[PDB]
C-alpha cells in the first residue's frame, strides 16, 4: 500500500546521502518519483504517521527518524507540527539492517506505462507485520491490531535458524500439527500495567496509588491504545457517574504522568454495595475505565491480491518464514551465479594481457570472420555494463544476456591496463572473488534450509540498531 | 569601453546556439559573466544603443540583429520599448565575417582578480572608429563625429593590400610624407540631400518641393544627424520667424516623408529683403534650418591608456593598418607554429602504431629509467589537451610548455587506436595538417605584410554580409 511507496521513495532520496529534509519536500519527491496523487496533505499525514514516535503508537518504532515533536500520546497523534518548517530523516541504521539492500533487487516488481513501480510485498529480516499495531493512512476506515512482545518473535526465529537451539526440531514438528508449543503474548514495552487473559480475549489494566495519610490519589499509567483526552470525555459521559464525582483534574504530560485525583472517603464505603462486586477487578478500578477488550482484526496482505484472515498470530507467523526462507536462498544462488561471471570476465582479461602485445597477437579484430577465431582463442563474447554492474535481473534471464553478449569489453582497453603493474592489481582481484566464491559455495547447502548463518548475523544487526536507537537521544551517533 | 564588454558577452552567450534572447536575460548575463556593474537600466540602454538601427543613427549597421522597433529618426532612438518583454539576438553573419573568431584568441588581454577580462581594444576587418557616428553610453558627456562614406575606406584598404591595384607604391608614397592623395568624404547612405564643403568645414542641406499649381510646400529630406522634433522646436524658437509661419503641420513619419507645408505667395515676395541675401543659399531653404555645420571631434583610444587628438581623418585611418597588419602576421605566424606541433603529435602516435603490439615491445614504461629510453626511441615528451586544443597562449609561450610536457597522450589510447583501421584515419589526417602546412607556409612571405591574400577574402566576406542583411528583411536567412 501507501506504506511501501514512502519507504522505497525514502531510500531513494537518500541513498546518495542521508542530511536533513524538509517535510514537504520529502513529500513532493515521494510523489515525483512513484506518481502519488492521492494528495500531498494525505501524503504528508502518511509520513507523519509513518514516522511518529510516542508511547502507544501504532509503529512501535518509526521508519523514519522522528525530528521535533510529530505528536502526543494524549491526542494520539493528531497533533502533528506544520509538514513546511519541520524535517524528516531517513533512518539509515535500522533500514539498513532490517531491509537487506542487496535482497531489494530480487523483490518482485510490477511494472506500469514502462516504468518501475512498487513491489507487491516487502520481507525484511523481522515480520513488520507482527510487531507494529493498526493505523489508518486513509480516512473512514481504520485498522486495529495489537502487536506481540519482542522476545516471543526472536524466540521463534532463533529456533527456525540457528542449529543449536534445543527447539529446533520440536519447532519443527510444531509446523505440521499446528500445536504451536511456543508462546506468543501481546507487547509489553512503555506499558506498566497488567496483562491478564481469560478464554480467548485479553485484558489490559491501568495503575493507580491511593495514599491514605494525604487522602489524595494518583494516576501512574494510562491504558495501553487509548487517547489521553478519550480517557476524559469517557468517564464525563455517564451521567450516574457524575454523582460520584466531584472533582477531576487532568495533570497528563508527555513523559511525566503524575495526575491527582481528590474523592471524600465518604464516597469510598458505598461504591462497592450497587455495583455488583465483580471478581475480576475492585471497584476502585471498575469505576475509572481502566480496562479494554482486545479483539484482534489478524490481516496480511494477498501476494495474489486480497485481504486474509487467519485464526492466530501463529498462522501469520508460520506463513511469514517460508517467504523470507526462500529469499535467502534466491540472494544467495544470484549472488554465486553473478560472480562466477565476474570470475570469468576478470581471468579473461588477464589471459588478454597474456596474450598481449609481450605475447601473441590478435590485431585483426574482424567482425564476423575472426569471431570464430576469438572462439577458439576461448575469449568469452560475453557483455559488460551488467556483471561489472548487475540490476534488476533474476537468475534465469542472467544467463541468457550474458552468455549471448557483446564484445567491448576486451580490445578496447587502456593501453596502460595490460602493464605489469595494472595486472598485479587484477590477478590480486580475481582471487578474492574465487575465494568469496568458496564462502558462497559453503551456504547454500545446509539441510535447513540456505543463508542460515547469514540469518543470525543480519539477526544481531537489528536488535544492535534497536538498542543504539534507544540508547542515545535519537541521533544515531 | 562598455562597447567592448556588450560584444564580448554576446558572442559568448550565443557561441553554442544563436537564438531568440530576452534583452533583460540578455543584460543579466552579460552583466553576470563580466562583473559589470554600472546598472542595469544603463547596460539595458546601452545594449538597445549597440543594437539600434535607424537612418542617422550612431551606429549604421548594429551589432546585434534588431528585433522590434528599438527607436526611430524623431526622437533619435529614445523610443526604445520595454527590454521585459522585447529580444535581442546576435548577428552571426557580420559578426564572424567582420570579427575574426580565430583572431580573438591573440588579442591584448587583461586580468583582474586572477580572471579574463574585456581586452584592450579590437582590430576588426575594417576600422569601426570611422564607419560610427558619435553616441553616449553613458550619461553627461555626449560624444559627436562624423562617418565617412563606405567607398573611400574600402578603396584605401584595398590598395593597401592587394597587390594589382595600380595606387599601390603611390599610396605607400603617401604614407611618408602625409600628403593624402586618397579622397575622404562624409557618409552618404540614407541622406537624399546635398554634400557642399568651404574650406575646413562641410554642411548638410535637406531636400523641399515647391509646388506653384497646387500652391503647396513639400518637404522631402530631412538633415543628417537632428531630431525631427528637435527641427520643430527650433523653427518655434524665434520670434520674429513667428510672423513669417502661419500654418505648420508636422507629417513626419518612419520609412515614410511627406510633409506639406502652407506658406501664403504674399510672403515670399518680401523674405528675400531683409535676410541680406545670402550666396551660399537662397532664403527659402535659409528660413528653414536646414543646413548643420560639422566640426568633427576625431579621437581613437589609446593603446597605453588615455585619448587621442587627430588632424584629419587620415591619421586615423593610416594608424590603423598597422594595428591591423600586425595581427594578420601575428594569427599565420601562431597557427604556423601550433599546426608543427600536431604534426609531430600525429606522427608520434602513427610511429607507435608501427612500434606497437605488432611490431616492438615497450611496456617497461618505467618513469624515469625509461624516460631516457624513451627519449631514444625518439617519441616526444609534449602535453596533450594544449596542442589539441588551443587557448588564449601567444607564440613565446606555446613552444616553453610544450616541448617540457607530460606524457599520457601515448600508452594511455583505446586499444582499438592501434588497429589498421584507426591507423588508416590517423595517416590519412597527417597529410591534411601537413598540406595545410604549405599553404600557410607558402603565406607570410609576401613582401608588403603576412596575409594577403586572406584579408581580401575577409573584406569580401564583410561585403556578401553587408549585402544580404540590406536585401532581406533583416532576417539574414
Amino acid at each position: 500500500r501507501a506504506r511501501r511507496k514512502i519507504l522505497a521513495g525514502g531510500v531513494k532520496c537518500f541513498a546518495s546521502n542521508n542530511r536533513e529534509r524538509k517535510v514537504f519536500q520529502f513529500g513532493g519527491y515521494v510523489a515525483d518519483h512513484m506518481f502519488y496523487h492521492h494528495g500531498d496533505m494525505s501524503l504528508n499525514t502518511s509520513i507523519i504517521k509513518a514516522a511518529q514516535y510516542y508511547p502507544g503508537s501504532s509503529h512501535l518504532y518509526p521508519v523514519f527518524i522522528g525530528i521535533g515533536s510529530f505528536g502526543s500520546r494524549h491526542l494520539g497523534g493528531k497533533d502533528a507540527g506544520s509538514p513546511r518548517y519541520i524535517s524528516v530523516q531517513l533512518a539509515s541504521e535500522f533500514i539498513k539492517t532490517m531491509f537487506p539492500a542487496e535482497d531489494s533487487w530480487l523483490l518482485p516488481y510490477v511494472f506500469e506505462d514502462g516504468q518501475r513501480a512498487e513491489p507487491e510485498y516487502y520481507v525484511p529480516v523481522l515480520p513488520l507485520a507482527i510487531m507494529e499495531y493498526g493505523a489508518n493512512p486513509s480516512e473512514g476506515w481504520k485498522y486495529t491490531t495489537w502487536a506481540r512482545q519482542l522476545e516471543d518473535i526472536l524466540a521463534l526465529v532463533r529456533a527456525y535458524v540457528d542449529k543449536d537451539n534445543p527447539k529446533h526440531e520440536l519447532l519443527h514438528y510444531a509446523i505440521k500439527h499446528k500445536i504451536t508449543i511456543l508462546p506468543l503474548r501481546p507487547s509489553n514495552y512503555n506499558f506498566k500495567g497488567h496483562l491478564k487473559r481469560f478464554g480467548q480475549y485479553y485484558y489490559s489494566y491501568g495503575t493507580y496509588d491511593i495514599s491514605e495519610q494525604r487522602n489524595i490519589i494518583t494516576i501512574t499509567e494510562l491504558p495501553l491504545r487509548v487517547p489521553t483526552v478519550a480517557y476524559i470525555e469517557s468517564i464525563k459521559k455517564s451521567s450516574n457517574r457524575m454523582t460520584f464525582i466531584e472533582e477531576i483534574i487532568d495533570y497528563s504530560s508527555s513523559e511525566t504522568i503524575e495526575i491527582l485525583v481528590k474523592l471524600k472517603p465518604n464516597s469510598l464505603n458505598r461504591i462497592v454495595e450497587e455495583f455488583k462486586e465483580t471478581e475480576e477487578q475492585d471497584s476502585i478500578e471498575n469505576f475509572l475505565r481502566l480496562r479494554n477488550c482486545l479483539h484482534s482484526h489478524l490481516n496480511f496482505v494477498k501476494p495474489k491480491g486480497g485481504i486474509i484472515e487467519f485464526n492466530s498470530y501463529y498462522e501469520i507467523l508460520y506463513a511469514w518464514l517460508p517467504y523470507r526462507r526462500e529469499l535467502y536462498q534466491k540472494r544467495l544462488m544470484r549472488e554465486h551465479a553473478v560472480l562466477k561471471l565476474r570470475i570469468i570476465m576478470e581471468t579473461a582479461i588477464v589471459r588478454y594481457i597474456n596474450e598481449s602485445a609481450e605475447l601473441n597477437l590478435s590485431h585483426y579484430e574482424d567482425e564476423k570472420e575472426a569471431s570464430r577465431i576469438l572462439s577458439e582463442h576461448g575469449f568469452p563474447p560475453l557483455n559488460h555494463t551488467l556483471i561489472i554492474s548487475p540490476e534488476f535481473a533474476s537468475i534465469e534471464e542472467l544467463n541468457q544476456k550474458a552468455l549471448q553478449g557483446c564484445y567491448t569489453y576486451i580490445l578496447s582497453l587502456q593501453a596502460r591496463e595490460l602493464l605489469i603493474a595494472a595486472k598485479t592489481r587484477r590477478v590480486e582481484k580475481i582471487k578474492k572473488m574465487q575465494a568469496r566464491l568458496d564462502k558462497v559455495e559453503q551456504l547454500l547447502q545446509e539441510s535447513p534450509f540456505p543463508g542460515a548463518s547469514v540469518w543470525l548475523e543480519e539477526i544481531d544487526a537489528v536488535e544492535k540498531a534497536i538498542i543504539k536507537g534507544r540508547n542515545t537521544q535519537w541521533k544515531f551517533h
